[PDB]
């Protein structure tokens, strides 16, 4: 798929396994990983030999959120900021529109973008000790990357607002209770792969159209709020509140 | 309301009891049951002597889904196909816009369309051992009849995706917890009747307009996706995948 | 500073505003003044930059018991007042949906009718152990237009919204939190809501206010689809024999 | 034919249906029976596979002069007839918006009030040289709810729709065509709309029917946004003194 | 007046209100005081039961020649004023959209930028023979977010709304009526608008006000869809070096 | 931009000239031109050095629509059909979301997909004796390319309905009278290039943000009906009506 180092795509028949691949840095999102995720979904859509994906992270985390270095660049580099905003748009719309089922295997913390990738998936398996969180607000940023943007399709709006506003950690058990996750698994990668291979035996036209039927609701909610969210996040990158916090850490 | 035998309608004052009536086939859907459902909602809306309904199934099930013979005919006959699509649309739009409250008494399995009727009701009572399921995808069909379509109004979209794609049976308890049903009942038809009867004592104009206020959301969601959904299921009927799954399922010697 | 009447006390504590529904003797029931004040408050908070967060609660044992029977009787008899209350009813919903600052509810006691709609329109909700939510509009001959059943489908299953709205069932604190109609049960909801708002106040402003906005776009889209219909239908129920007859019994206080 | 009343004549001519509003002594003003007919018709057309296209027109000199004053005074005095008429008005609008077959309008004379709404809901419109469109709801103390102004923004500037709905301006045949409220000025709108429909009849059915649905999605979204409120507000009109007073004189 | 600043005169003539932008020396260009008054007024019109129709026009030669340059210059430097002018910008748009009474514009001279937006947001528009409409936002480094181009798609072709919001080209009185941006060309548009509003005053209140809401539902939907994005972007525009450059030149 | 031969892209500073390139065939649409078109718009969005585009056709026509051999192929080939549908969607979604202003130089007939691309552009110049037309229906296909689908944003729904159903040729003068085009031109290509050039001088963030504000209204329309529309054009590739008409052509 012409991915970079930080995104390993492996082929097993009509399955694709996607592994976020910065395990030493807990899959924190740098420019390279970000651009990779922007491009990947349309590519899956356009490859007829792919019929399903699994997304997971290498090592202990799914993704711990933004890379501090990447973040500090974003607050001083306008060209980089404009590109990240385009790509950000393409991840959300890439996954919203993606042809094939995507099964998430949350092996570890999924924070920020990680947490948004999980809300944009079709079925989610999560490890007992893993959690979801979005700490955008606590760090000085509008949560635009897809988490809070998509959470009201999954949970109550009250709950969405509280977790977006305060960076609440959502445990594996709680996420399943809420419908932010489908199953707690001991081995979420394995359980994910078996659910995707199960889906691969089903009639293709039926599988692909039914995902599109449901994702229309997702796409409606995205077109309503995404341009404003991205625009506002862009303004937050240049706030003293953000610049200060992202310098300390 | 000029229903065919497979939809029994009983009046009890201002109440209508709607019983799906092919009990020996687990009330599975044939053309007559389908057509009747398509016409029924508008005729209730226009009968000012009706102000509430209960819908249930005769015998052990609420509805086991499509009659395999009906489904096989649908893969072969383009005219019948186009008809079923029109009538399917009318069931969904018909319920969405139905003037009177509709209380489901799910007496056993509500599968495929049955499960969609339950999603389009206002209040659901469900028996302890009944379940909800939509096995459209397992069988080669796009789930358009109104279940998965409207499930996201009741439940997490992630959970709607999973159940639409895997055809999981949803127990009465799991359903009540999820908000796909309202109460578990020893006698769901008795409890539905009582529920509807309380609603009949209440001021009509408040009851009717308040349903309308809440169903606008349902209508907004259906308008976004029903046409596409129906067109896709129209194509599903003609696929080799579906022909081969249904030609086995309909082969009964 | 916000030209509120007696029936809405508003208190400043730094950048926090504490809003108290203030008719304790009537269990904070809605009369015209309380309705007008609620209509005008939210824009005035948005425009006060010294304000950055708000807590809303009730004086005495109740959050709000809903409609003042005297007022409701007057509404079934006065077409001018009716048209005004519809206008102000749109402003409460629109004002809260569009309000710049996070609003945390402290449901100290029953939140009924307009009461529970103010709750459904808040951002974070703390509820007392013995408090409950209810909307008895339909039992009383009125369409539930206030913002309750109107907004409920964004928190809970539509099936459940249809039941609770058609029957007026009471939703206990434990049940509300189980359902997503509230965030937390509290021994002391006012203290807990105040601490929650004060914790938010420490967060970067532009991030908090923008994030409320992103989330409330979904709420505004839902309100815009049904609000004018809902309020127009409620207008009509004030003039029904059903309501006129029910509200005459209720407004009969010797 | 379709169990219509006398007030609505439906004629078949192969796969075409010709719908003629039928109270020419009253300029096809709308009474209850015509109104109920209009609500039932479209779903029945939709459900008749031997029907593939419609033309709609008026008997005699008018297309339709709008609201029969007898009906309207009756509507102002009886809550149950109000509730039924709102219910049916809803069905006319959704009926035509959801209708399977192409509907071609032949506007033979004035199309006023509801009649002008029938035109806006049609797919192609031929209008006689001397004919006009108007919606007089407001000047009569009624909210303009039953499809006209409600639908006009899909045809014309919102500014123009607002002015015409508030002032009840007459829109001439030429002027209708200049705005896109009508497709062609016709000497014989009945005949020209009949040939239009026969032309569409020869085209591939599935292409024709699906294309209508594609464009009417935009119509349906605009209606769904506003119809419930407009009908509710018009129900309130029937009951005001301003209306009771104006309709008494008329 | 209605607590308007001097920059907005409101005169009462029975149930009628005449709203007059009142900085003729600067051709009614938009400063901060005018902007605030425009934000506050609409809700106050809606809440005054003794008002039932309104006309809006400009003192002197122009209806309004868009932003005061001095004002736009502050907006490039003061962040608090920026956030405030964005808040009130929403209120002009949402307040006009939701306003109870019909509003009839008398475009007596050029309506530029915000002026052109107030016209788009009106119910019925009368325009002088030598007047015109324009939005030069883009030529000046600003996103056109005030409610002009935001709203133009409900009146005209999207292709045309794009041409004019991009090129900033002027729309003559005659061309505006032809497109659907104006209702009537007038010799004396103040007088034609006043007469139009008076006719409307004679009509049954409930029918007028409801019919306005029915139609404005479409404007409200179009605004909700793009306003928050639009104002956020125009906000980013104010801090751009393109705008700082352009505006510093124009105010010196 | 890795574009096929059938789509020429030329650079002139920040300008991109897009010339549809099958002149001997009146730039009629085959699979490769179709794939090129689907892939183009995101690549333009992502090339920061492109800031405006002009689209036109080589030779005497803008585009005469579907390639007959291509359409016959589509009637008989399941996979080719599903692919053309995916790409058709990207053409529409790519144009609607394209960052940069696109100016159309309609140099001759723009028929079918031709007038759909015109409909999706932001400013249009049309030559004196050119016309817009969509004959999808008369050949047996639901008019889903984006033409009729976009028209109600430009013109009365009544006229859209008529032009779509009857395949009416819309003259250059009528197109401008309705606002299906902006100007009649002696040399549409020069006037377009000059207009695009004028735009390139304007402040970029104002230009690009303003396009987005406006195209949100386009994107709302497209999202409401595109999937139904593309699914119905798929069903019509498979009708006897279409097969007969295409085969005898
Ligand atoms: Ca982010
Ligand atoms: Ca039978
Ligand atoms: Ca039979
Ligand atoms: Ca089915
Ligand atoms: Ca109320
Ligand atoms: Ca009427
Ligand atoms: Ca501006
Ligand atoms: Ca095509
Ligand atoms: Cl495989
Ligand atoms: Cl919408």
């Amino acid at each position: 798929y012409d991915m970079p180092t930080e995104i390993d795509v492996r082929a097993d028949g009509a399955l694709r396994i996607i592994t976020l691949n910065r395990p030493d840095s807990l899959n924190s999102v740098n420019d390279d990983l970000h651009v990779g995720l922007a491009r990947l979904w349309q590519r899956l859509t356009d490859d007829p030999t792919a019929r399903a994906a699994v997304i997971t992270g290498a090592g202990r985390a799914f993704s711990a959120g933004g890379d501090f270095g990447y973040l500090k660049e974003l607050s001083a580099d306008a060209d980089l900021r404009a590109k990240t905003i385009r790509d950000g748009r393409e991840i959300v719309l890439g996954m919203a529109r993606c042809r094939i089922p995507v099964v998430a295997a949350v092996n570890g913390p999924a924070v920020g973008l990680g947490c948004s990738l999980v809300a944009l998936s079709d079925i989610v398996y999560i490890a007992e000790n893993a959690y979801l969180a979005d700490p955008h607000v606590q760090v000085g940023l509008v949560a635009a990357d897809g988490g809070p943007l998509t959470w009201p399709l999954h949970i109550s709006l009250l709950l969405a607002k509280e977790y977006a506003l305060t960076g609440t950690r959502i445990s594996a058990q709680r996420a399943v209770e809420l419908g932010l996750a489908n199953h707690v698994a001991d081995d979420p990668v394995a359980e994910a792969i078996a659910c995707a291979k199960k889906i691969l035996e089903l009639p293709q036209q039926a599988v692909e159209s039914t995902k599109r039927v449901l994702n229309i609701h997702l796409e409606r909610a995205v077109l309503a709020s995404l341009d404003y969210a991205l625009s506002a996040e862009s303004q937050s990158f240049v706030t003293e509140d953000f610049r200060s916090i992202v310098t300390k850490l």
